[PDB]
């Protein structure tokens, strides 16, 4: 089919990207140009810039998932994920609120649940937790010290995460990162790793054997964070999209936005890299374009999605795909 995915060609390591700038919070560029930028600013290994490999271009060509895939070295598991949900707002709205004109019960419940998430607070929580984890490895040369350090700070902050099982997504995140266990990567040395964040936007009602109503309008009970830790159980995420209502509407299953480990104190100024869709240059769907959005442009989302997870994982310190400072556009 002419809409078949294409792997973009190799870009010479010295090829400079074309200029582009954000418009109302979002910069974008065709994937070929993004590869050029990536090579210049994110490719470094031990401070040495590198060409994006044929394999990485293949990954990248899958779309927004591909940005995160390349940057972390791994197809996203989303196993360790946070969100902020206002349980009080939700239950009150259900009890005392009145459905908007025409809304059925299921529509209303779906909406009130979508609206009771706060993506800024969800990101803030992931970021805070990531920094604890980063402090915990800073001078830990074995996992054992890392877990000690981590527990100390969580106990000192009287954090709900302090109570997670030893086998939980949270405590097992580090040792379950492939690159932690490479001699080239972390070499079982926590201090040679870095916590990194990305976000997934996705649909709550993915279960084939619940109501049509949930598939269409959202499942208010699905992907609610644990109120204490803020952890989201992503185990029931099956990459299934919202089912349509309106005649010509279609929905995609997800969006993925890469944050990395930017130091910027203002969450709103953080840059999130995602994209439109997989690379389809031979068809009217068109080439993949990469988007670099300020947080609020990211967090705004789309009708396709009523859920957002802020995921933590790890990469080797020696990489440079999560630098302290990320710029939208070029130069
Ligand atoms: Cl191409």
């Amino acid at each position: 089919d002419s809409c078949d995915r294409v792997t973009p060609p190799a870009e010479p390591l010295d090829r400079m990207p074309d200029p582009y700038r954000p418009s109302y919070g979002r910069a974008e560029t065709v994937v070929n140009n993004y590869i050029r930028k990536w090579q210049q600013v994110y490719s470094h290994r031990d401070g040495r810039k590198q060409q994006m490999t044929e394999e990485q271009r293949e990954w990248l060509s899958y779309g927004c998932v591909g940005v995160t895939w390349v940057n972390s070295g791994q197809y996203p598991t989303n196993r360790l994920a946070f969100a902020s949900f206002d349980e009080d707002r939700f239950k009150n709205e259900l009890k005392n609120g009145r459905p908007r004109s025409g809304e059925t019960r299921a529509e209303f419940e779906g909406r009130v649940a979508k609206e009771s998430f706060d993506e800024e607070k969800g990101f803030q929580r992931a970021r805070e937790v990531a920094s604890v984890m980063n402090r915990a490895l800073e001078n830990a040369h074995d996992e054992s010290a890392y877990l000690d350090n981590l527990k100390k700070e969580l106990a000192n902050g009287n954090d709900a995460l302090r109570n997670e099982d030893a086998r939980s997504p949270f405590y097992s995140a580090l040792r379950n990162t492939p690159s932690f266990k490479e001699r080239n990567g972390g070499n079982h040395d926590p201090s040679r790793m870095k916590a990194v964040i990305y976000s997934k936007h996705f649909w709550s009602g993915q279960d084939r054997s619940s109501s049509a109503d949930k598939r269409k309008y959202g499942d208010p009970d699905a992907f609610r964070p644990a109120p204490g830790t803020g952890l989201v159980d992503m185990s029931r995420d099956r990459n299934i999209p919202r089912s349509p209502t309106s005649p010509g509407e279609g929905f995609v299953n997800f969006d993925y936005g890469w944050f990395g480990a930017q130091t910027e104190a203002d969450a709103d100024k953080t840059v999130w890299t995602h994209g439109n869709h997989y690379h389809a240059p031979n068809c009217s769907l068109g080439a993949m374009h990469v988007y670099e959005s300020k947080f609020r442009n990211w967090s705004e989302g789309y009708s396709d999605f009523d859920r957002g997870a802020y995921v933590i994982t790890f990469i080797p310190k020696s990489w440079n795909t999560a630098p302290d400072k990320v710029k939208q556009g070029w130069p």
